[PDB]
C-alpha cells in the first residue's frame, strides 16, 4: 500500500518556462493565458519588503520571455491577481485540458508535478497540513509547479508553489493567488503555526491497515466521539467530527469494523505506542491519505 | 524527502483494454502492436496447467476485442513472444512514444503506471526486489500496467504486470515476455526466493538523510568492505561491492563523506537498532532509493 499520484500527462502539457531577468520559474499556460507566482518580478534589492504594483508597473510585457518546450511564446499583456502574475500570450496551448480551479481544505490531498525551467521532472502525493504548510520535496526553482486532482476527465488546480520557509516545509497559493495560511511572498520571518495530525485521515489508514491483513491493533473496545477527542487534543490531533465519521462511512462498511471501535484502537495506540510493531510497514501513524485515498486505492 | 515517480503523460496515451471473452486487462499499445500478458486467452479450467500454444491456436483475431480510449481496434493477427501476447493491430499508435524495451537489475527502481479497463489510475515509484518480485500496490485487472524510466526523451519500458503472488508481491515480465525471477503463469504453488535488503539502496536513503539534515547516525569510524560485508550477510542485506562503492561517489562527494565511512555507520545502526530516533521521518531503514533517485531528487 502506497502512496499514489494521479496520471500526470494533462499537467505535463501546459508547464512552461517563465523568465524575468535573471529569475527563472515555472508557469501554468492554460488557454492564452500563463500563471505564475508574482515573485518573479523581484531582485534580490526587492525581496526583503517588495511594493509588487510598483514593481509591475516599471515591468513592460518584452521582459517576460515564456518558453513552451522550445517555442517563444509572445507575451501581449500581463497583470496580477492576488499573488499570481497572469501572462496574456498570442497563442493558445492546443494541449489545455478541461479543468477548474479550486482552493483545498487542511488535510486534503492532492498530487504535485515537480517541474524546474518548465520541465516536468517528478510527481508526487501530498497533503495540505493543518497549518497550510505542504511537506513537499521542492527544490530552488520549483515555483510555479502547481498541485492538482483529477475528477473523471477534468483537471482541479488546487496549489500553486511559490517559497519554502526557513524550517523546511513549503507555502503556496490557490490559482486565484492566495495564499494558503498566514504567508506572504516576501523575504520575512514567517512562522507557520503548530502542525497537528490529521487524525480523520490516521484512521482512514487504520482501515486501509485492516483491508491489507495488518490487524494486530484492533481491540475488543469501543468510544464516544467526545471521550476520544478528549484524549487525543493531548497527543496534538485534530478533533474528529461526525462529519468525519460519516466520510469513514464505507471503509467501516467494507471492513465491518465500526468507526467508534477504530477509535478505541487509535486511542490505545496512542497511550502505548506500537510495542516495536509496524502497521503497514510504517513504524509511524500515517497522515496523508484521505479516506477518498484508500478507498480508491482499495477498490 | 518522498517517492517520487517520472511523469507518465508519455505512457498514458499507450494504454488499451485487451479482453478475451469474459477476461479483461491492459495491454500497450506501441506502433501497430499492442503487447499484453498471454494469460488473458485462459479460462478457469485452463488456469491450472495451461498449454500455452494450444489455446493460442484456438484464438482467432476476433477473439481479441482491443479499445483505445473508446475506439474500436481491428486486431489484424496474434503471435506470442515468450509470455507477452503481441496483437497487431490495423492503426498505428499515433501518441507513440520513442522507446526502448529494458530487462532491469534487482535493486533498481522504476515507475509504475496502474491501469483498469485501459484507463490510467495512478503512478507510483517501485524496486525491483533481490528475489524480482515487485512489492507494488495492484488490485485484479491490472495485468498489463508497465513500469518505466524516461531518459531523456526516451521512455525505457522494464516491466509489464502479470500476476500476483498468495503472498501478496507481484510478478511480471520485460516486455520481450521473460519472467523476472523464477515464475510461471499458470495458478500453481510458487514461491519467492528469500527477500534480501538492497545494500546500495540503504547507503544512498543515509546519504539523502544527511543532505537532509538528519545526520544523529553518523560516526567517527571507518570499516573495510571486507568487515562490512561480514556483518551485512547476518541481517539478510546484499553483499557491498566495488561497483556499489564507485556508485556512491557523488553522495559522497556531496557530503563530504566517505562511502566506508557511512558503512561503518549502517553497521552500528543494524548491531543497535535507532534507539526510538527517525531517519527522513522513518522508523525503518529504507531500501527503495537508488543512489541516482537520491541525486535527481536532490540536485
Ligand atoms: C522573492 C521571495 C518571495 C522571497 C522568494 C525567494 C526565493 C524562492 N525560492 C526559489 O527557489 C526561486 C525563487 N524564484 C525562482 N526560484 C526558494 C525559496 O523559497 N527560498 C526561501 C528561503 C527562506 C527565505 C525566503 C525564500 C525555494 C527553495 C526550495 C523550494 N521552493 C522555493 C521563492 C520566493
Ligand atoms: C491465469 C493466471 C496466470 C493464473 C492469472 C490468474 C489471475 C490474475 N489476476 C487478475 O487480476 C487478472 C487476470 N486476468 C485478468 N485479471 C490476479 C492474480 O494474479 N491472482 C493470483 C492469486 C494467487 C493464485 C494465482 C493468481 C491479480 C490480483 C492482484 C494484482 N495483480 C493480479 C493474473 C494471472
Amino acid at each position: 500500500f502506497r502512496k499514489m499520484a494521479f496520471p500526470s500527462g494533462k499537467v505535463e502539457g501546459c508547464m512552461v518556462q517563465v523568465t524575468c531577468g535573471t529569475t527563472t520559474l515555472n508557469g501554468l499556460w492554460l488557454d492564452d493565458v500563463v500563471y505564475c507566482p508574482r515573485h518573479v518580478i523581484c531582485t534580490s534589492e526587492d525581496m526583503l519588503n517588495p511594493n509588487y504594483e510598483d514593481l509591475l508597473i516599471r515591468k513592460s510585457n518584452h521582459n517576460f520571455l515564456v518558453q513552451a518546450g522550445n517555442v517563444q511564446l509572445r507575451v501581449i499583456g500581463h497583470s496580477m491577481q492576488n499573488c499570481v502574475l497572469k501572462l496574456k500570450v498570442d497563442t493558445a496551448n492546443p494541449k489545455t485540458p478541461k479543468y477548474k480551479f479550486v482552493r483545498i481544505q487542511p488535510g486534503q490531498t492532492f498530487s504535485v508535478l515537480a517541474c524546474y525551467n518548465g520541465s516536468p521532472s517528478g510527481v508526487y502525493q501530498c497533503a495540505m497540513r493543518p497549518n497550510f504548510t505542504i511537506k513537499g520535496s521542492f527544490l530552488n526553482g520549483s515555483c510555479g509547479s502547481v498541485g492538482f486532482n483529477i475528477d473523471y476527465d477534468c483537471v482541479s488546480f488546487c496549489y500553486m508553489h511559490h517559497m519554502e520557509l526557513p524550517t523546511g516545509v513549503h507555502a503556496g497559493t490557490d490559482l486565484e493567488g492566495n495564499f494558503y495560511g498566514p504567508f506572504f511572498d516576501r523575504q520575512t520571518a514567517q512562522a507557520a503555526g503548530t502542525d497537528t495530525t490529521i487524525t480523520v485521515n490516521v484512521l482512514a489508514w487504520l482501515y486501509a491497515a485492516v483491508i491489507n491483513g495488518d490487524r494486530w491493533f484492533l481491540n475488543r473496545f469501543t468510544t464516544t466521539l467526545n471521550d476520544f477527542n478528549l484524549v487525543a487534543m493531548k497527543y496534538n490531533y485534530e478533533p474528529l467530527t461526525q462529519d468525519h465519521v460519516d466520510i469513514l462511512g464505507p471503509l467501516s462498511a467494507q471492513t465491518g469494523i465500526a468507526v467508534l471501535d477504530m477509535c478505541a484502537s487509535l486511542k490505545e495506540l496512542l497511550q502505548n505506542g506500537m510495542n516495536g510493531r509496524t502497521i503497514l510497514g510504517s513504524a509511524l501513524l500515517e497522515d496523508e491519505f484521505t479516506p477518498f485515498d484508500v478507498v480508491r486505492q482499495c477498490s
